[PDB]
C-alpha cells in the first residue's frame, strides 16, 4: 500500500486516466469499463480496475492542483507499475478561434508553479508530453471524426488569481486552454521516467464564459475519454 | 452555490474546520456535531453544519494543496458569509524533540510555493495566523490538559521533496512540521479580509520515516478537534 | 568584547531593549532604569544597563536598517548571552484607521529584503515574533490601558522607496506599519536560536505625509517603554 | 529591408531553413535547391531562394545564440512573411544512450536564458516546436529509413558553463541535446504567431566522444537536410 | 531641515566626505579641516563643515549598511544641494595579492542586496561611480606616493554571513574588498543624478585576518583621507 | 585549434579589437594594420594579425549577441593567451542630450541577460571593464580632439523587446547607449582574469534619430578604430 493510495501492486493497470473529481472517475469506470473494481478510496479519491475492448484500463482521480495530481501520479508510477498516465480533464478557453467543446491535447505546459524550477536549478524546464502519447490521441480523434488543437495548455496554481491581466498574455502566446495540472504530471513523469499526457475539454471562454446545452457538451466529454480509451489500444499496437 | 460548492447563503456557519480529508470531515461531523446536515458533496468535498454545545459550526475538507485549499477558503469566504476558518489537519516532524501525535499550532507558515510571492510583488509576505485564533487555541489547549508547540509550519508544493537538504535547513529555523495548506490558506485570509488558524497533528516523522499506527492515530486527532471546537466558544465569550 | 560592542560577558542583562536611535536607548536609560551605566559607545552606538523594578535590563539602539540592527543582536547574542531582544521603534502607517501616536505589536514581519531568501534557499521565510512576548506585551499593554493593534509590520530596504505603487499592496494585506529593522531581527533570532518581539509607535502617515509633532511625540514613545519594561516582568512571573 | 536583412517582401520562401554556419546556407542552396538565388549578404549573413521539387524554399544561416537566431527569425517573420522556420545543426548528448550522429527532434526547448521570462511574466513559458512539423519530420525520417528520437533540448547561454552539475540535471530529466537556439525561436515562433522547428544530429557527447569522419560527418548532415526538406513537402499534404 | 538631518540648506558644502561611524567623522573634521562646525548630530550622526587649503567641505557619517547610508546620501543630494560623495572606508581582503593597508577605489560595486533590482525592473544595473572622481582619486594618490588599486568592491548585507563559499565566488572574479555601502551610495546617486566614489583600505584579510602596528596602520587611514580631500582640489582644476 | 578559432598559440597578439560584423575585421586589417595576415576562418569568423606603429595587433568580429561573444573571448583568453579585449561598434541612444555620432565609453555594462547571475550564486555581478583601457582610450581620444562620453551602457538579450517601458528606466538611471555584448564580455574578463573594454558610436537614437550620410558614418567608425588603437599604445606606456 502507499500513504494515499491503499491498493496493492497489481490492482492498476500500466495505464491509468485520470479526471480531477473523484466522481468523475466512478462515471467513467461506469459508462466505459467492463468488469470494473474499485480499487482505492482514500480520503475519497475513487479508483477503478477494469478493461476496455479485452485491455486492461485503470481510472482514478487526482484532485485539483499540482500539489495534489503529483502525489498520486508519484506513487502509482513508483509503486504500483503504472507506466502511462492520461490525464482528462477540463479548461478554460483564452483565443477566440477557441470555441466550446473544443477537444484540446497539451503538447506542453506552462505554469505559474516553482515546482519545476525547484527541480530544474532554477532555469526554465519545458514540461512535455510524451510524444507518441500525443501521435496515439491525435489519430485516434480522427477516427471518431473530432479534429483536436494540439497546443500549449497553462497550469494555474490560483483558480481565482489576483492578477487576470496575465491572461492578455497568455492569449498573446497561444495558449489553447489554462487547468491546474499539466505542467505538475509532466514533471512528475520527467522526475521518474514514465510517460504522461494531457486532453482537455473548453469548460467555458475566459473571455466570455457561457456554454450550450447539457447534452452537447456530455457529448463532447464522452468524445474526449473515447479519444484517451482509443489512443492506448493504437499505442498497444 | 459557487463553481465548487453547491449550498446557498446561510448553509454554513460563520466558523469552518476544515480537514484536507473529507472523510474526516465526516468522521467530525458524526462524533462531535449535533443534528448535523450535509450540505456539499460536489467532488466529493463533503460538507457539514451542526451544533457544539449550542454553537453552529460546519466542517469540510479541502483536499490536498495550496491551490486546492485556496479555491475552497476563497469562495466560502465570498459566498457563504465565512468569517473564521481553523484547518484541522496532519504534518511531519522535522526536528528531533518533537513527537509523533504532537499538536502544534501554526502562528506562522513558510513556504516553497509562489502563490504570495505573485500578490506581494514578489516580496517577502509573512503569512501569520490571527492572533486571537491563536490564544483561544492555546487556552483550549491548556484547560483540556493537552500540549501544543506554537510555531512555524513549512507549506510544501511537493510531498515527495526532490531536494531532501532543504529538510535541515527547516530544522535548523525550527519548523514545527511540514504541511501542505498553511501558506495559502492564511494568503486567502488576508486576501479576501478573513481571519484563519492552522492545527496540526504530527502523523510522521520525516528522518525516522515512522508512519501513524495503533488506535493511538484517531484520539490523538480527538484532541486537535476538541481544542478547536473549544477555542471557537472562548472566541465566542 | 565583539567587533563592533566593548563589553564584557556580564555588561549586559539576559534582556536589551533597542531602538533605533542611540540617542533614545539613553534617555531610556534615564528615565527608566536605576543606577545605570554605559556598557558602550562605539561608533556612538551607546548601550546602558539598569534596573527596573528590581529587574537587571539593558538598552542599547541598533542604527537603522536590517544590516545594521543585525550585526548587533548578532554579537549580543552569541557573545553576551542575550536570550530577549525587544525593539522600540517607530514607523509609517498605511491604513487609514491606523492614527499616529498608536501602538502596534508586530507578530510577523513582511520585507523586500534579500537576507532571508539567502538563509531559506530562497523560499518564503515566515519571519514571525516569539509568541509569549508577542502575548506578554498584550497584557501589559491592556494593564496600562493603553491601545495595541497586533500584526505584520513591513521591514523596507528603502525608506525613500522609488515604487509607491507598493503601498497599496502593503495596504491592501492590512500592513499596520512601514519600519527598517523586524524581518531582520526575527531573522537573526531565528538563526541563532533567540527570542525577539518588535513594538512600534506610529511616527508618521505615509499617505498624509503627516509628521510627529507637539510634546506627544515623546510620551506616546513613553507608553511603548512602559509595555515593554513591564512584558519583560510578566515574562518573569 | 529590414535592419540586419537587406531584401524585399517577397524575396523569402514562406518557409526557411536556418543553419547556424552562414557558409552552411551555401552548400544547401547549391547541393540542394534548384534555380537558387542570394536575396541577403548583411554582415555575411548569406541567404538563398530557390525550389525543392517545385516547392519554393530560403535557406540562410542566423549566428550562434538566442539573442541572435532571435532578431533573423523575428524579422522574416514580421516582414517577410515567413510562415514556418526549420533550424538544422548540431548539438551534444549528455544521455548515454543517445550516440553521435543521432538525429533528434525538439518537440521542446529547456534554457537557462532569461528571455522568455521576460516575455512570459517571470512564468514558466513552455518553448514548444509546432506539432505538425515535429510529426512530419519523424515520418519523413522513417521514409529514408534513418532513427529520429522526439524530446526536450536545452539552449545554453554559456557554451562554456561555470557550473557543472547542471548536467547531471539534463540527464536526470532526459534532456536528448543541448544547443543553443531553439528555446528562443521557439519563442518568437509564439510571440508572432509562426510555427518552428529544431532538428539536430549528435556532434559530440560532451561525456565521451567517439571519432567522426568528415566524410561520415557530411553525410549525417545532408541526412538532416532530407529530413527537413521532405517534411516541408508533407506538411503541405 | 530633513527627517535624519536637522540642519538647513548652506549648512553643507557641495562635496560630502562621508566614513560609516559618526565618531570618525569628528576625527576627520578634528585632523584635516580649518574652522570646521557640527550642522547635525540627529540620532548622534555627526555632520561637519569647514575648509581645506581654503576649499569648503564638509564630512559626515552615514551608519553601517546600505539602508542607513542611502537614507543620508539622499537628504544631502535632494535637500542641501550637494552634488559629490565620498565614501572614505573600510574593507576585507578577497584576493591574496591584496594586502594590508592598501588603498582600493571601487569603480564599481557588486552587491547581495535586492535595492537596484527594485529600481532596475529586477535586470542588472551595473552600479558605478563617477569616472572623473575615480580618475581624480587616482591621481592625487600618485601625487601622494600611494599605488591605488582600482576595481570591483562587494558591498554585503550580512556581516555575519550564513554562507561563507560566496567568498571563493568572490575571489574568482576579482573582488578587491568587502564592505557594506558602495553597491547602495552608487544605486542613490544614479536615481537623483548626482555624483559619488567609494575608497577603502584594507581592514583585514577575510582569508588570514590578522593586521600590523596600530602607528602604520592609521598612517593609512589618513593617506586615504588625504587622497579623498586632495582629489576635490584636482577635480575644481 | 579551439572549438571555433582554428589557429594555434602565438597566432594572435596580446591584444584583439573586435567588431560585431565579422566583415569589419577585414575592413581593419586592409585599412590600419601594417603586413596583416588571416589567422581564422572557421564559420566566417575572419580574424587577422597585424602592426599598428611596431605594435602586434589582431582584429576578428564576435558576432552578435552576449552568448557568441562569449564563446570567443573565452577561447582567445584561455587558449590564446590574449591578455586585453577591446570591443568596437554601435549603439542605441535614450538620453536626449546624446547624439548621434556620439563616442561611448562604458566603464559598466547593465544587461537583462543571465548569464552573470549564474556566475555569481544569483547575485548582483557589476561588469565593469578594465580602468586603465578606458583612461587609455579617453586620453587617446582627446589628442584626436575627440568628444568621449565615460558611462553606462546596457547589454540587452533582445533587440526587440516586448517590453517598453524599460527604455523609460535606462534614461532615468543615465544609460549612455543601449547594445548587445559590453556585459557578457565584462564578465567572461572577469572569469578568466583578462581585461577588457567597449567603445561605442551611436547610430540611432531609438526615440528620434537624423539622417547619416555612409560617408560621415565611416569617418566616425574610423575615428573609433584610431582611438582604440592609439589607446592601446597608450596602455603600453
Ligand atoms: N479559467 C480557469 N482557471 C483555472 N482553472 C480552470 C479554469 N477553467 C477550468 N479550470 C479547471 O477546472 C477546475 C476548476 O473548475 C480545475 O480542475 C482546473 O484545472
Ligand atoms: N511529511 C509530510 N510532508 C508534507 N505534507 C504532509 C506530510 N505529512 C502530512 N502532510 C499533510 O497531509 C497531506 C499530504 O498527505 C497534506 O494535506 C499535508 O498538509
Ligand atoms: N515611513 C517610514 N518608512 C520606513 N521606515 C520608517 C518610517 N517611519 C519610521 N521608520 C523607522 O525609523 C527609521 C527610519 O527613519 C528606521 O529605523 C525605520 O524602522
Ligand atoms: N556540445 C555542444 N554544446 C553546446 N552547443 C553545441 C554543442 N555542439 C554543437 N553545438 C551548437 O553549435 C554551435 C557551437 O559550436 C552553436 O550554434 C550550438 O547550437
Ligand atoms: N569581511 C567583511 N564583511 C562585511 N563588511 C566588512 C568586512 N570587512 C570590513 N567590513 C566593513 O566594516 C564595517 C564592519 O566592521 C562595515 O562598515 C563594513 O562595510
Ligand atoms: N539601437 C540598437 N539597439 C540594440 N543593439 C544595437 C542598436 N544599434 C546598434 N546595435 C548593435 O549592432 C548589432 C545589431 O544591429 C548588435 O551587435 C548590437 O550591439
Amino acid at each position: 500500500a502507499t500513504p494515499h493510495i491503499n491498493a496493492e501492486m497489481g490492482d492498476f493497470a500500466d495505464v491509468v486516466l485520470m479526471p480531477g473529481d473523484p466522481l468523475r472517475a466512478k462515471y467513467i469506470a461506469e459508462t466505459f469499463l467492463e468488469d470494473a473494481r474499485e480499487v482505492n478510496n482514500v480520503r475519497g479519491m475513487l479508483g477503478f480496475t477494469g478493461t476496455y475492448k479485452g485491455r486492461k484500463i485503470s481510472v482514478m482521480g487526482h484532485g485539483m492542483g499540482i500539489p495534489s495530481c503529483s502525489i498520486y501520479t508519484k506513487e502509482l508510477i513508483t509503486d504500483f507499475g503504472v507506466k502511462k498516465i492520461i490525464r482528462v480533464g477540463s479548461c478554460g478557453a483564452v483565443l477566440p478561434h477557441v470555441k466550446l467543446r473544443d477537444v484540446v491535447i497539451g503538447m506542453g505546459a506552462c505554469t505559474d508553479s516553482k515546482v519545476n524550477r525547484i527541480r530544474f536549478k532554477d532555469h526554465d524546464f519545458a514540461a512535455i508530453a510524451d510524444f507518441d502519447m500525443v501521435r496515439n490521441a491525435v489519430d485516434a480523434a480522427k477516427a471518431l471524426g473530432i479534429d483536436a488543437r494540439v497546443g500549449n495548455l497553462f497550469s494555474a496554481d490560483l483558480f481565482y488569481s489576483p492578477d487576470g491581466e496575465m491572461f492578455d498574455v497568455m492569449e498573446k502566446y497561444g495558449i489553447l486552454g489554462v487547468e491546474m495540472e499539466a505542467a505538475g504530471i509532466y514533471g512528475v513523469a520527467a522526475e521518474f521516467g514514465a510517460k504522461a499526457l494531457t486532453i482537455c475539454t473548453v469548460s467555458d471562454h475566459i473571455r466570455t464564459h457561457e456554454q450550450t446545452t447539457a447534452a452537447e457538451r456530455q457529448t463532447t466529454f464522452n468524445d474526449m475519454i473515447k479519444i484517451a480509451l482509443e489512443s492506448v489500444l493504437l499505442g498497444d499496437k
